[PDB]
């Protein structure tokens, strides 16, 4: 049992990073851009003090220390005396939804999006592979390197699963037209419900950004889903691509393709 008061590996002195740029914030906290040891850019997310639980908002570098992959945003120290740091690697254009959403991001074609679409899923199909769940994938919590690299972040509900399934408590409520109908009724979050996420996910992409059901309720969208529907193809929008998409939004979980599989084919696109 690690001493409250002991360090570990991932620890740096907090006099060796230089924080320089606001780079967005939040009710918990603030993310800058900085340098550590003068030659390195980093990326800093600090806790605002009372704002929650400590060891949760540690909690979170502890799984990217196990989740390390070159899709996953890379976790490099931590300052573990208030105030808190997590400091990862650095990604020049920010978010996916907010670059997308931008003039650059804007101008970039249908290869490219199908680009970010695969980097996604591989970091997925990693995901998978090792045991774990995401749960909150979605174009927000996505970061976009300055060479255009999409890279998986927000890891404060991923989870390993036991026996396939893990089951959230009911009292949890989750962002509804990103989250599995399973998920959402009966808290059976599966590596399948990511599948589902993934879905949705494609769809902003191919969408720069545009909100799911544009112009719908929650429960509106919970009973569509129940009949059957699902959002249609946009114009922009290629068959192939929008077949994956349907495959992801399957009913039934285990009807949904894997990531190993949904990576492969937008390889071969
Ligand atoms: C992915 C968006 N969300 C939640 C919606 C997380 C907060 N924003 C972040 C986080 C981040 N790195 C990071 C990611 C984590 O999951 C945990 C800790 C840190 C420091 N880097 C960045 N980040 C890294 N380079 C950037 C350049 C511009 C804007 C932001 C930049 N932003």
């Amino acid at each position: 049992a690690q001493k409250p008061w002991e360090k570990d590996a991932w620890e740096i002195p907090r006099e060796s990073l230089k924080l320089e740029k606001k780079l967005g914030a939040g009710q918990f906290g603030e993310v800058w851009m900085a340098t550590y040891n003068k030659h390195t850019k980093v990326a800093v997310k600090t806790m605002k003090p009372g704002s929650m639980s400590v060891e949760a908002f540690l909690a979170e570098a502890n799984v990217m220390k196990t989740l390390q992959h070159d899709k996953l945003v890379k976790l490099h120290a931590v300052v573990t005396k208030e105030p808190i740091y997590i400091i990862t690697e650095f990604m020049a254009k920010g978010s996916l939804l907010d670059f997308l959403k931008s003039d650059e991001g804007s101008k970039q074609p249908l290869p490219k999006l199908i680009d970010f679409s695969a980097q996604i899923a591989e970091g997925m199909a990693f995901i998978e592979q090792r045991n774990y769940i995401h749960r909150d994938l979605r174009a927000a919590n996505i970061l976009v390197s300055a060479s255009l690299v999409c890279k998986i972040a927000d890891f404060g509900l991923a989870r390993v699963i036991e026996d396939n399934e893990y089951t959230a408590r009911e009292g949890a409520k989750f962002p509804i037209k990103w989250t599995a109908p399973e998920a959402i009724n009966f808290g059976s979050f599966t590596i399948k419900s990511d599948v589902w996420s993934f879905g949705i996910l494609l769809m902003e992409i191919v969408t720069y950004g545009r909100i799911p059901y544009p112009g719908m309720s929650n429960p509106e969208v919970i009973r569509a889903l129940e009949r059957g529907y699902r959002m249609p193809r946009p114009e922009n929008c290629p068959e192939e691509l929008y077949n994956i998409m349907m495959r992801c939004w399957k009913n039934r979980p285990e009807e949904r393709p894997t990531f190993e599989y949904i990576q492969s084919v937008l390889d071969d696109f």
